[PDB]
């Protein structure tokens, strides 16, 4: 009866999240993109302000998108609808919990912006060298906190991004051993896809736009977390939202 | 070309003051309550938790009310367009700036809850006395916190509304003088309505409906102060908002 109304910018990380734990939940949502096509100058989204979804469901309206997802998951609890978190006590909510929040502390919007003020550390990046230089131009003639050190803070946070995914490429190493070859593989944190898949998966996919996933992973480095994202990349839900 | 959205409750004491200061800036807006009718128990809405009001005009999409209402008076400038705020180095902004935040400061949420919970120190409250008794019956059977010492706590916040009134009286007693009887009387600071006129105006209204506003003022009491209620109750956008 009641209709979920989500208010959103396509390209947005943390609403990107969002829309996955909806569509892995199978929930019937009325989303509304609110990001502008193009503009009279095509002013892309990774050129700072801090906006955030907002979910309507009835009288509630929660903003945030880490409030939204949590949110989504305590109040649909239809017999049909899918948890993505597991029971309190469960052996894998110690592992959903730790690896949900490893992943969403990673500095996305640094990410992002030491990609287009620094292409020489990407690698088959998204972003063009036209929004290299155009950006450095509007420098020229002037988020800087983000860039903060220039080169120096840029490699610090990489470097620490390559701690995070050892943790994650260790994780998924043990599913492998525990789990025969053949048969159903486990995602992240047990059998079934929890919300640290979902960060876990978004995550990686814009890694891949920035240019950071071939210095990563891939050619043999990380082959776990490889395999991963090739999974994670055919998975229906995932190909919906992130198309 | 661009609409606004406003998601709202009609009876939130937040959104109220953001209803009013589009009603007053004169702005076309798609206004959405969220607030169900009335539940199978008609449960009300002085009966926690903390929503908020949310705003979405095109690309921005702004949660909290006061920001909503900064982000309304700095992004419509049409020169029709009334601004409730005056300029940066005008005379009247350090007092609109002021006496806006002293109001906002108030409680209401306390108040509220103490008016529903000790009717001893209200007077001709429009919450009824099944209301009194039934979440003491709530009570009995388990905002706590915002009882917080009982009737101790209750009186000290209702002394200290005395305080802030009083600041209130005074300001408006200046204006009383300056202004010449005859003629066009000016608002709370300076003759232009302003945000500052906003919240004082919602928060004596939420306080006669609370029925702290016959000890507070009136019968003599505070005679600018009643004064300036009955102005506003007749004024136009006050009574299409606050109707």
């Amino acid at each position: 009866e009641v209709k979920l109304i989500l208010y959103h910018w396509t390209h947005s990380f943390s609403s990107q999240k969002v829309r996955l734990v909806i569509a892995e939940k199978a929930l019937k949502c009325e989303e509304h993109d609110v990001s502008l096509p193009l503009s009279e100058h095509n002013e892309p989204w990774f050129m700072s302000t801090g906006e955030v979804p907002v979910l309507i469901h009835g009288e509630n309206i929660i903003c945030e998108a880490t409030q939204i997802i949590d949110y989504l998951e305590q109040t649909f609890l239809d017999e049909r609808t899918p948890r993505l978190m597991p029971d309190k006590e469960s052996m894998y909510y110690p592992r959903v919990q730790h690896y949900r929040e490893l992943l969403d502390s990673l500095p996305m919007d640094a990410y992002t912006h030491g990609c287009i003020l620094h292409p020489e550390l990407t690698v088959d990046s998204m972003i063009p060298a036209y929004a290299t230089t155009r950006i450095r131009s509007q420098i020229g003639n002037t988020s800087k906190l983000l860039d903060h050190d220039n080169v120096k803070y840029l490699k610090k946070i990489l470097d620490e991004l390559e701690k995070v995914l050892d943790q994650v490429e260790t994780e998924l190493q043990r599913r492998n051993e525990e789990t025969p070859e053949e048969g159903q593989q486990p995602w992240l944190c047990g059998e079934s896809f929890t919300l640290a898949d979902v960060s876990l998966a978004v995550t990686l996919h814009r890694l891949k736009f920035l240019g950071f996933a071939r210095r990563n992973w891939g050619n043999g480095k990380r082959p776990n977390l490889e395999t991963y994202y090739e999974r994670v990349l055919k998975r229906k839900t995932f190909n919906k939202v992130l198309g």
